[PDB]
């Protein structure tokens, strides 16, 4: 070659400039060895890598980080020069690429398979990622270190070179050492344990399944389990430290209910002969769904009933699900490359839906998951956007890839498309698609065929349309034409950015159908909103009934404008009935007083996921320009007499989130009236609450929220009961059992004087439930005394009286409140150097602590003051798709209060005005 490019470390030139592996070389079978200390902090290691040569070559490459590689010899059974004891490779580390080369003394004969062998070693590290040292409290006040492995999405090159891209698939088997005082854990099973020289223990783990690196696991640790058996034989192991194994049973419980439900839902059998679930202390993420060894952070997993919210139990049932699901989306069957994240992480959060909904009905899942749409699309409606699958190459483009476009967005097109199909039909494709790509890779439109092309019952009859030998048919000619069809659908659903708008004119019978680009701070009539409106057209499958029946009329839309007749001419129609389709309806004329005027009166005449949604539309209009702010205020005036605790909450949260609004500016002449008009509409229900743990899942969150609502307003009375509660609770020594529901309430009531934010510190260390933990944890964050809030913020840099990985949780809470908004703001700045050294670029929590901090600001100053930030970043290494995102947020902040605060200030004194 040219010898242009580029110089390895050691300073001879790398034989590949490429970000992306090479093909070439193809692994089979890693024979992996591990051997950690913990008392060294260290590990030393030795992998033997069986790996197929197609074209042939004279070097191999591969992924290895911060790995001190010291030995590379190369065996081969069929290339006999390589015959044991093998041939030495000359390495090179080329960091930048985070690859290595291994060089051969002779290339390489196609089609033969060889034996790359390397010893290895490195310190064990201190940051959530590779194979890494995390610690816990015993009850006894002992620190115990395990060490444990988390890899998605590129840092299994960090514990053991490997080809670290998720299509390389591979069998492994993981070999550990141990003390006899430590129990080691792995993907697969244990074999077999054989007693050492030293007394040292050596694990020898089942050999896994072809497997993508990402998902390898190794636990070293002490703590203990507790198992059952699922009614496919599945030994599930909820392993915990030694003093929270009480706090395991639901998710035992929980979990073998769930992998039941999976595997028959499924139809394919959940593969390996365990599984096991672990709750760590000191995990950044979630919860990581490595097969066989499931790895949650504490919060996500345990469960005390005595501290434990109902919705903490709701959280960690659908934890539960989320990590189970992927065992079959992401792990049976894996994404070719990242930029198709969502076919792994998008089903695993619509499958949490479905699963729950069918074992825990109890739990009214399905009634908020909703939420999970409505959060996604404020952040489709802005050109920041970006499609559901969208090319990434850096580590860091791949880490951006799991935010909630990839999620949500994805999670709510498939409810979409479930919805176009019936579930019989829907899950009849979500079985042949794990079952043809089962230990394979699947890429965005291998999906879309096996789900566009179902098959009902797969009927094989006389002449299923399915299978064997067909009928030819005029149905079959439906079949395959309305199947291409659906996949045509979905194809612009994942390449086009954003969310469409339906325009909806009533011309007395014909009813008028325009589509477009749903977006925030921009008008129509701005000159930027031409311009963002051009080429975006999507295949919406649209629904509606109307005044007159509850009939589902179904039509799909494939052009910018259609008309459709209607009989019977109605008072109303609802366009997208329950909402469940990824798009907003806007009534032009008389038809979104004419709504407004259903809810107002008899009301139950829309059907309770209508008013979620229609609440939520008539909202975002407001924010689009489209609507008068008054129209949807004047729909809250209806919840006074609604039912539905969904519908309720959320007409509620608009109304409460223009209070902190409010708030956060001095703009205290309508933050007073808000406040007014919140106690004094809403008093029946707020009154009626009771301060217990009774009810419906529902009835508990609207308890909860309800009592926060009025403490946040300092509704006396109810701050009265808090303050009491919580000095019976100091008086006890911590020994009075609040109700759950009201516990976080009472505690940042007595956060709010010294007295009781000191005892809540002192007892934020001694708690053995990391559910109490974090309660106590947004009680310390409610003070309103600035050096308070920043000695929180200096212990979560300490990391040892607040862990680390709660500080962005932590810094995002201070900054919600006004009293510390700019002192969040101002520490992000004066230590943006410290958290880049604590905290990945692309993390999930340098992605917080940023949007945390900032997302809230509303005024022309602040964007100034975050743009130069954020040019301060651009101008170093630094660069995230999220500057942009705020921005836009903070834009559309201040477009948002200049068109509408005038409307809300009238709209309030007018009520005032009338009662
Ligand atoms: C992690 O590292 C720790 C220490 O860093 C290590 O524990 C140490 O193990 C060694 C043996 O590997 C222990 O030393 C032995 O203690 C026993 C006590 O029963 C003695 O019988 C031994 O005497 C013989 O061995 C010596 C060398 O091992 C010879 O020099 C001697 O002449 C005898 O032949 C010996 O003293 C040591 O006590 C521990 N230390 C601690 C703090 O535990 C541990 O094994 C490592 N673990 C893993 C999983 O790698
Ligand atoms: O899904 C996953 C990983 C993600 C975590 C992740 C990490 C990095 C990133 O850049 C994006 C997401 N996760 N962890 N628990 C559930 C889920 C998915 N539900 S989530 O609503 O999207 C969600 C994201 C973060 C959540 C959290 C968890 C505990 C405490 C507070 C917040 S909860 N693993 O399988
Ligand atoms: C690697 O894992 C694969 C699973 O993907 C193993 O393949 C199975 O092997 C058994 C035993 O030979 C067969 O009966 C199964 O039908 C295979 N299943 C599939 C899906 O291929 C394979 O054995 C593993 N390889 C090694 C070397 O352990
Ligand atoms: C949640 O589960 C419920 C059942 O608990 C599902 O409701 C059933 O839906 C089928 C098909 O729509 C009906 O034939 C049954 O009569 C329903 N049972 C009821 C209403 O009790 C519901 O479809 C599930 N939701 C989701 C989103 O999967
Ligand atoms: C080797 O690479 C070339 C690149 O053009 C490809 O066409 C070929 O099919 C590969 N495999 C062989 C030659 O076996
Ligand atoms: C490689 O490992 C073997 C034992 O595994 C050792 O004998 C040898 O000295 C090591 N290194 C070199 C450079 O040969
Ligand atoms: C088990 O959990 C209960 C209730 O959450 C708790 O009160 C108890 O202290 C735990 N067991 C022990 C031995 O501490
Ligand atoms: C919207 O994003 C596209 C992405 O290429 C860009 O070209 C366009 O200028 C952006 N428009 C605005 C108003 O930011
Ligand atoms: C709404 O109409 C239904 C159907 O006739 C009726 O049962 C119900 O009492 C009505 N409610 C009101 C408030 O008029
Ligand atoms: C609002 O006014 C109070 C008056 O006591 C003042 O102390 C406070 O700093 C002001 N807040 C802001 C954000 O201007
Ligand atoms: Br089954
Ligand atoms: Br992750
Ligand atoms: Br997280
Ligand atoms: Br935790
Ligand atoms: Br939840
Ligand atoms: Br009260
Ligand atoms: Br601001
Ligand atoms: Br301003």
């Amino acid at each position: 070659d040219p010898g242009a490019f580029p110089v390895a470390t050691n300073g001879e030139r790398f034989p590949w400039q490429e970000l992306r592996l090479p093909s070439v070389v193809i692994p089979l079978h890693y024979d992996l060895f591990v051997h950690p200390n913990l008392t060294s902090l260290d590990f030393v290691a030795s992998e033997k890598i069986e790996v197929l040569v197609s074209n042939a070559t004279q070097f191999i490459i591969l992924h290895s980080k911060d790995l001190e590689i010291t030995n590379a010899t190369l065996q081969s059974e069929e290339d006999s020069r390589y015959m044991k004891p093998g041939k030495e490779l000359k390495v090179l580390s080329y960091p930048a690429h985070e690859q290595i080369a291994l060089l051969v003394p002779e290339k390489l004969t196609p089609h033969l398979k060889y034996y790359v062998a390397m010893d290895f070693q490195a310190k064990l590290g201190d940051g959530f990622e590779g194979f890494y040292k995390s610690t816990y409290r015993t009850l006894g006040g002992e620190t115990r270190i395990l060490a444990v492995t988390d890899f998605e999405p590129t840092q299994a090159r960090m514990a053991f070179p490997c080809f670290d891209e998720p299509l390389f698939k591979a069998n492994f088997s993981i070999k550990i050492r141990r003390e006899s005082r430590h129990i080691a854990l792995s993907n697969m099973p244990k074999v077999k344990t054989i007693e050492l020289e030293g007394g040292l223990l050596e694990d020898h783990f089942e050999t896994t399944v072809k497997m993508s690196t990402y998902l390898v696991a190794y636990i070293v640790c002490d703590f203990h389990s507790l198992s059952g058996f699922t009614s496919s034989g599945v030994k599930v192991s909820i392993y915990a430290s030694p003093d929270k194994r009480n706090q395991t049973h639901y998710a035992l419980q929980a979990s073998l209910k769930l992998l039941d439900f999976y595997e028959k839902y499924f139809d394919i059998y959940y593969p390996l002969s365990k599984l096991d679930l672990i709750a760590i202390p000191d995990f950044a993420p979630g919860a990581m769904e490595n097969w066989g060894l499931i790895t949650y952070r504490e919060t996500s997993l345990l469960f005390d009933p005595k501290t434990s919210s109902a919705s903490d139990k709701l959280w960690v049932t659908r934890v539960i699900a989320h990590e189970l699901a992927h065992q079959w989306f992401g792990n049976l069957v894996t994404m070719e490359w990242w930029n198709d994240i969502w076919l792994n992480e998008g089903f695993a959060k619509y499958m949490e839906l479905i699963a729950v909904n069918a074992t825990y009905p109890e739990l009214q899942f399905d009634d908020y998951f909703l939420n999970v749409c409505f959060e996604v699309i404020t952040k489709d409606s802005l050109n920041s956007s970006r499609p559901i699958s969208k090319p990434a190459e850096t580590p860091t483009q791949i880490q951006e890839m799991f935010d909630e476009v990839s999620y949500n967005k994805g999670a709510c097109i498939l409810n979409m498309l479930k919805d176009f199909l019936g579930e019989e039909k829907f899950q009849k494709g979500i079985i042949q698609y794990l079952k043809k790509f089962s230990y394979r890779n699947a890429k965005n439109d291998d999906l879309w065929s096996s789900l566009s092309n179902s098959c009902l019952e797969s009927d094989f009859t006389s002449g299923g349309v399915c299978h064997s030998d067909p009928k030819m048919t005029s149905n079959m000619l439906a079949f395959l034409g309305e199947n291409a069809e659906v996949k045509e659908m979905m194809t612009t659903w994942t390449l086009q950015k954003g969310i469409p708008l339906l325009v909806v004119k009533q011309d007395g019978c014909s009813l008028r159908l325009q589509q477009e680009r749903f977006l925030q701070g921009v008008f129509q009539e701005d000159p930027e909103w031409r311009a963002l409106q051009e080429r975006y057209l999507w295949h919406i499958p649209l629904t509606y009934s109307t005044s007159s029946s509850n009939v589902i009329h179904r039509h799909i839309l494939k052009s910018k404008t259609d008309t459709l007749d209607l009989p019977e001419k109605t008072s109303w129609v609802k366009f997208n009935v329950d909402s469940n389709g990824y798009y907003i309806v806007h009534y032009e004329g008389h038809g979104w007083d004419q709504l407004i005027t259903q809810l107002n009166q008899n009301h139950t005449l829309l059907r309770p996921k209508d008013r979620v949604g229609l609440i939520h539309d008539v909202f975002q209009l407001v924010g689009a320009g489209r609507l008068t702010l008054d129209k949807a205020l004047d729909m809250t005036y209806y919840l006074q007499h609604e039912t539905s605790s969904p519908a309720l909450l959320e007409g509620l949260s608009y109304l409460e989130s223009f209070y902190h609004m409010m708030d956060r500016r001095n703009i205290s002449d309508i933050s007073e009236n808000l406040k007014r008009y919140l106690l004094q509409y809403f008093k029946p229900v707020i009154d009626r609450q009771s301060w217990s743990d009774k009810g419906s899942v529902w009835d508990r969150m609207l308890r909860s929220a309800l009592l926060k609502l009025a403490c946040d307003l300092n509704h006396a009375p109810c701050i009265q009961k808090a303050a009491e509660l919580f000095s019976q609770w100091m008086e006890s020594s911590g020994k009075l059992n609040i109700p759950t529901d009201v516990l976080k309430i009472v505690y940042s009531v007595g956060a709010q004087t010294t007295a009781g934010w000191n005892y809540l510190l002192e007892q934020y260390e001694l708690s053995m439930s990391s559910a109490e933990q974090n309660k106590i944890l947004y009680a310390l964050s409610t003070s309103k005394h600035q050096e308070k809030l920043l000695k929180l913020i200096e212990l979560g840099m300490e990391g040892k009286v607040i862990k680390t990985q709660n500080l962005a949780a932590l810094l995002h809470a201070i900054a919600r409140r006004p009293k510390g908004q700019q002192l969040a703001w101002d520490f992000v700045r004066e230590n943006w150097t410290h958290l880049l050294k604590k905290f990945d670029l692309g993390s999930y929590d340098i992605r917080m602590i940023i949007s945390g901090t900032t997302a809230h600001f509303s005024s022309k100053d602040k964007l100034q003051e975050v743009k130069l930030f954020f040019e301060s970043l651009e101008a170093q290494g630094s660069h995230l798709d999220i500057f942009q995102t705020v921005l836009e947020t903070i834009t559309k902040n201040i477009k948002w209060l200049e068109k509408n605060l005038p409307t809300l200030r009238t709209w309030l004194m007018v009520n005032t005005r009338h009662h």
